[PDB]
């Protein structure tokens, strides 16, 4: 039987756009039926990278399970994980954000280098998603992350990329002149994925274990 997304497309559903169902009932499907929406599943404007490939990966799944890859309460003792909401992502009158990612910002006037890894001990492929935030102005970069010149690195046995934020005023969309790009990779059983950043990283909170 198909998975019918009644409100969202795969982008919004997999990131956890505020209106999308956590769908903790459907653990398998033969295909996905998607619903178009104004923000295209990304309330914070930006580009979903390798998106068509992801739609194919999620097309027909035999088991599918969401798990808290990096527990919110314990993973980020040196950064602030409780301020990452935005008017771009409203929910019933309140500023909100994606369910499955955390927009980390500085704590006081500090954003130390974060380093966090996850070894896939689930015995099945794990899908991990994250975001890279690009502020509109150097002031916003400082206000959010303290550090003016930052990087994000993500590495596994099959993936390696270093990201540099571009600070620039894009056209205002849902109030935002900044942008957020979205990325994903599949981590094999036994492999380790590592995240390293001095700013601008929208960290995974929930990831997915699945079998095709």
């Amino acid at each position: 039987a198909p998975l019918h997304l009644g409100k969202c497309n795969i982008a919004g559903w997999i990131l956890g756009n505020p209106e999308c169902e956590s769908l903790s009932t459907a653990s398998s499907w033969s295909y996905i039926v998607e619903t178009p929406s104004s923000d295209n599943g990304t309330c914070y404007p930006g580009d979903f990278i390798d998106y068509e490939e992801l739609r194919e990966q999620l097309s027909s799944v035999s088991s599918f399970e969401r798990f808290e890859i990096f527990p919110k309460t314990s993973s980020w003792p040196n950064h602030d994980s409780n301020k990452g909401v935005t008017a771009a992502c409203p929910h019933a009158g309140a500023k909100s954000f994606y369910k499955n990612l955390i927009w980390l910002v500085k704590k006081g006037n500090s954003y130390p280098k974060l380093s966090k890894s996850y070894i896939n001990d689930k015995g099945k492929e794990v899908l991990v998603l994250w975001g890279i935030h690009h502020p509109s102005t150097s002031a916003d970069q400082q206000s959010l992350y303290q550090n003016a010149d930052t990087y994000v690195f993500v590495g596994s046995s099959r993936y390696s990329k270093k990201f540099k934020p571009e600070i620039a005023i894009r056209p205002k969309v849902r109030g935002q002149e900044g942008r957020m790009n979205y990325y994903w990779t599949l981590v094999e059983p036994g492999d380790k994925i590592t995240f390293e950043a001095t700013g601008n990283l929208v960290v995974p909170r929930y990831a997915f274990a699945m079998e095709r």
